[PDB]
């Protein structure tokens, strides 16, 4: 049978196959290589991916996401207490563990995190099956290096529910190191800087004669590209109020349309210096039309960008490493395409350039597919 590779991310998943000596990262049915890790339970229908994420605006309590934050944890863990206060869907205490409670045709229905992760895995499986034109029973799935045995087992149990035998769990730093094809000979120390949509992770990964070991991990569980978008949102909501006497927060639809254009403007500003954010009738009879510059984008987010260095100092300290001891810096996550992020890391490493890919959102799934290939020989 085939073995596919799946990056089960906090905010998104990504699936790759190894076939005819190449890794193919697969498109979902909307033509995207990244699928939002969302599941909606509205109006007697269950949706997974972007179609579910679009329900979050009008049905926030029925639109489940960020389940990776809960999986294999305890209801009373300090992190889960925080996540319950942030997440808009109901989380209940089932015998010491967080479960998700929603309604299906008005009936209360409770799910383990691994039942919701299983639905994401099922969708990635179906993309692979369609593409390979055969059934898929086996996968390599990625986890964060800091995941404990209960978090790993809960991820494997998600696979079993989705009809996937997870033949190997590999950590996200190792997957990145496989994708970038880092030389496995001799000893090299690698700083893997992973800045995603919602989470920041940094790891020191040591490769020694083909053996991969994560010597230290740190991060910020509530720092990612979505926060940079929110800083921009906050700025233009204040401006629109000043100019128009309209508080766009009073209209949830207006906020949804703004967040979509702000996320595009942010991407543009990784390449250009100035971009237009435009929504016709953001509310009836009022257009939104603004310019954002890279300089203002950076100014709005500079403290968040610099916060990413605090986990870098922590892993260098935990590992008793000098900065010079790092041989190579590898960037993962779309947010590492931000020029200021790259500059800040370079300058922290007293001038050393970070290695980055071209598709840093897909590098982990790519490495998971390589690992699948490695396992089949
Ligand atoms: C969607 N998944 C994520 O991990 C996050 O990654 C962000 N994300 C993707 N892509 C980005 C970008 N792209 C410009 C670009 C394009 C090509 C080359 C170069 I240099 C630069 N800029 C800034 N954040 C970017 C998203 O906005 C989420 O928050």
């Amino acid at each position: 049978g085939p073995v596919i590779g799946i990056d089960l991310g906090t905010t998104y998943s990504c699936v790759g196959v190894f076939k005819n000596g190449r890794v193919e990262i697969l498109n979902n049915e909307l033509g995207n290589r990244i699928t939002p890790s969302y599941v909606s339970f509205v109006d007697g229908e269950r949706k997974v991916g972007e179609a579910a994420k679009l329900e979050a605006t009008l049905h926030p309590t029925q639109t489940v996401f960020d389940v990776k934050r809960l999986i294999g944890r305890k209801f009373d863990d300090q992190e889960v207490v925080k996540d319950r206060s942030l997440l808009p869907y109901e989380i209940v205490n089932n015998q010491g563990k967080p479960n998700i409670k929603v309604q299906i045709k008005d009936k209360d229905t409770t799910f383990a995190p691994e039942q919701i992760s299983a639905m994401v895995l099922e969708k990635m499986k179906e993309i692979a099956q369609s593409f390979l034109g055969k059934p898929v029973k086996n996968a390599v799935v990625t986890v964060p290096a800091y995941f404990n045995d209960a978090q790993r087992q809960a991820t494997k149990d998600a696979g079993t529910i989705a009809g996937l035998n997870i033949v190997r769990i590999i950590n996200e730093p190792t997957a990145a190191a496989l994708a970038y094809g880092l030389d496995k000979k001799e000893e090299t120390s690698i700083l893997v800087y992973d800045l995603g949509g919602g989470t920041f992770d940094v790891s020191i990964l040591v490769i020694d004669n083909g053996v991969f070991e994560v010597y230290a991990t740190a991060g910020n569980t509530h720092l990612g590209g979505e926060d940079f978008d929110q800083r921009v949102m906050d700025y233009f909501i204040k401006m629109f109020k000043k100019k128009n006497n309209i508080d766009l927060r009073t209209d949830k639809r207006a906020i949804q349309k703004l967040r979509k254009e702000v996320e595009i403007a942010k991407r543009n500003l990784s390449v250009v210096h100035s971009t237009q954010i435009e929504i016709e009738d953001i509310v009836e009879g009022h257009n939104f039309s603004e310019t954002l510059t890279r300089a203002k984008f950076e100014e709005l987010n500079d403290d968040l960008f610099r916060e990413t260095l605090e986990p870098v100092k922590k892993v260098l300290d935990d590992a008793k490493y000098e900065k010079s001891k790092i041989d190579e810096i590898v960037l993962v996550g779309g947010s590492t395409r931000i020029p200021k992020i790259q500059q800040i890391i370079k300058e922290f490493f007293n001038g050393k350039e970070p290695n980055r890919g071209i598709n840093p959102d897909e590098a982990v799934a790519y490495g998971a597919a390589i690992q699948a290939g490695i396992i089949l020989g």
